[PDB]
């Protein structure tokens, strides 16, 4: 009621690339996202501390956090809209544990776009950059609601 399916197929395509290498996108994204908005790596606690990129590729604890961070959206994505039991608990982590505003999604969802594109042009031209772009957009709209839900702005 959201991505047709054929949208649906064209971002599970592509995620299959990264269930190649979990690991390595997972830090790619996270590097790229605080290189460009170094302002979310103030909400880390645990990689504050890491101050070049070098450090970054280096750290154990970041390359654990992006396996992390991948398989849950993964398993989000693989549901095809049918998300809810799945997005419930990750709202509640990052509004009420730790409080990221959407802004910040906003942010993550560009890093992950950058780093497939990247990675992958061969099987990432405009359709399926639009498809993908679309499913993070209803990510970010669902988890949105539930923030609110949770009584948090967002
Ligand atoms: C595609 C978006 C994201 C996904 C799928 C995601 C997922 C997760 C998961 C699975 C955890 C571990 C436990 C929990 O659920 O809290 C986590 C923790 C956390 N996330 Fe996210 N996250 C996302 C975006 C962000 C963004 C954009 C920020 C901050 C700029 C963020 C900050 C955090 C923090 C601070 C923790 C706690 C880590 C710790 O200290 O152990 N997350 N995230």
């Amino acid at each position: 009621m959201v991505l047709s399916e054929g949208e649906w197929q064209l971002v599970l395509h592509v995620w299959a690339k990264v269930e190649a290498d979990v690991a390595g996108h997972g830090q790619d994204i996270l590097i790229r996202l605080f290189k460009s908005h170094p302002e979310t790596l103030e909400k880390f606690d645990r990689f504050k501390h890491l101050k070049t990129e070098a450090e970054m590729k280096a750290s154990e604890d970041l390359k654990k956090h992006g396996v992390t961070v991948l398989t849950a959206l993964g398993a989000i994505l693989k549901k095809k809209g049918h998300h809810e039991a799945e997005l419930k608990p990750l709202a509640q982590s990052h509004a009420t544990k730790d409080k990221i505003p959407i802004k910040y999604l906003e942010f993550i969802s560009e890093a992950i776009i950058h780093v497939l594109h990247s990675r992958h042009p061969g099987n990432f031209g405009a359709d399926a950059q639009g498809a993908m772009n679309k499913a993070l957009e209803l990510f970010r709209k669902d988890i949105a609601a539930k923030y609110k839900e949770l009584g948090y702005q967002g």
